């Protein structure tokens, strides 16, 4: 079973740690933080890792039921809410998985809409359930936010509209804010379990083993309810290559695979990228920002290849 | 090129005209409406047709600018914004499609989140979001000149000029004034104008089957409901034979449900060459079927194969 990626091209991809299209390749070679994301994770042989899930539409999502109304000392309104897996079954917190499959795997303020759709239905209005939805966000930094254990917390504001024991759901859009206060920042994980405790089953970190090299990463930027900035979200590899790696489950014949980004207009390679086993990219690059390339370009398997292979310089 | 579809079960794919996951397999042998849905059409050997792209966050999406706040008899504050394609380069009318791809095909009130990050800016741009809905049935809603209106509960905080991104959530009501109806295709350039470019309409061809769908229940902003979106074939099917792109060795492909724990098939369908499914059944409702279940070609075959009754 030889080893290939998806023909999709940059604007046919999306990123696998948002519900977000790909804008742009990038880099930063001084990165200090450690890159640890468990979303997006997939070996080249299609295991997948972390909390990465297959739907485009799992991604930072989670389906549940609210049990309490609490408000913190600053008035605001938060709901206690259980969450299940995505397909609704219970989660078995004893799972090797560090969290739900498709739970955030940053800090920060996430933004998006609650809605709901009761269990009982109304024999007056045709045997169909009630309905409402509110724009929430979650703290994935909160000491409330433990979905290891089974429990998050989401926040709204002017509404006691929520109900308790029902169906729900959290569909992402952004972040709530990037300021100080708001704690955003892509490589920091959640505490799954709460502040005390060590989070578990993790995809591992990655970085470049060579000198010279630097991560190459999938770059979309994310929307924001308010307040100043352009955040953005890298993801490893797009959702489209965590879905084609994990049906192809091609055997890695090495730790490393030789790939080129191609522009197919001129059959010229772009420049040479390693495709790592554990899955991921890494470039000969001095430099951070955006990689300038023709709309049409993708990346094509070359061959297999190992960590001393010298990569030629972007 | 021998043709195949991808495996991933039922629990792994996702809706093709409303980001959403698939939650069954359903039929409704007497629907009277004609199905020609423009999003998640696709042909076997992989040619996209109607408003279909291949980004799972392209459905009922939009792109473009504000240009003005619209006053209006509806409660609510509107506004009026120029859409572009999705990948931010201007619509050109003249293209040979139906309106901007991912624009939605249905008629009804779509609720979802406008967000705006400003071009001019410390040196960071200002933002802005809010929940907002399109009514595709609307007058104003005029995609393929460019332009399309929408509504935010009580607000003036939506920029004018500035890029704007409309991220659908699902539907604002399904009351009789909300007008939903999965098959009636929205207007694209408006009242009284033919819609031009569409992907054909789908029906069996044969007695006794009907079309299989994959449905999704969308979620809603208020109301009574449990409002369901029913596409021809799901985003990953379309995103697999777009690649793929193997010629169809006839008009017909005979496919089999397989429960792979078993090995057992427990249905068989006729995969269409325009994109879309038949089953031999004679009722409305959910397949009840296990979600790891999925679709596997077995061959190539004609329009007189009989389909085993289900």
């Amino acid at each position: 079973k030889p080893f290939t990626l998806p023909i999709l091209t940059l604007g046919e991809l999306t990123n696998s740690r948002f519900p977000l299209p790909i804008d742009v390749l990038y880099t930063n070679p001084n990165e200090s933080a450690i890159v640890q994301c468990q979303n997006g994770r997939c070996t080249l042989d299609g295991e997948l890792q972390g909390t990465t899930q297959l739907l485009p539409t799992g991604i930072c999502a989670f389906r549940g039921k609210v049990t309490q109304q609490v408000q913190d000392e600053h008035r605001g309104t938060h709901w206690n809410m259980t969450v299940t897996n995505l397909n609704g079954t219970p989660f078995d917190p004893t799972e090797d998985v560090p969290a739900p499959l498709g739970t955030p795997d940053f800090s920060g303020q996430i933004y998006g809409v609650i809605s709901q759709r009761n269990t009982n239905t109304v024999p007056g209005e045709g045997n169909l359930p009630a309905n409402r939805a509110h724009e929430a966000v979650i703290a994935t930094y909160s000491p409330k936010f433990t979905p290891k254990l089974g429990n998050i917390q989401f926040s709204t504001w002017e509404t006691q509209d929520v109900s308790s024991g029902q169906p729900t759901k959290f569909t992402p859009v952004g972040l709530a804010s990037v300021d100080a206060n708001s704690h955003f920042d892509q490589w920091t994980l959640p505490s799954y379990s709460g502040a005390l405790t060590l989070n578990m089953n993790l995809a591992p970190s990655v970085a470049p083993v060579f000198p010279g090299e630097c991560l190459l990463f999938f770059r979309s930027f994310i929307p924001l309810k308010g307040g100043y900035g352009n955040p953005a979200i890298d993801c490893l590899m797009p959702q489209e290559w965590v879905q084609h790696l994990y049906q192809e489950s091609a055997p890695s014949l090495s730790d490393v695979a030789l790939v080129r980004y191609v522009n197919p207009e001129t059959g010229r390679t772009l420049f040479e990228a390693k495709l790592h086993r554990n899955g991921f990219l890494t470039v000969a690059r001095n430099s951070a920002g955006p990689v300038v390339a023709p709309t049409n370009g993708y990346f094509r398997f070359d061959s297999w290849v190992n960590q001393f292979y010298t990569l030629a310089p972007m």
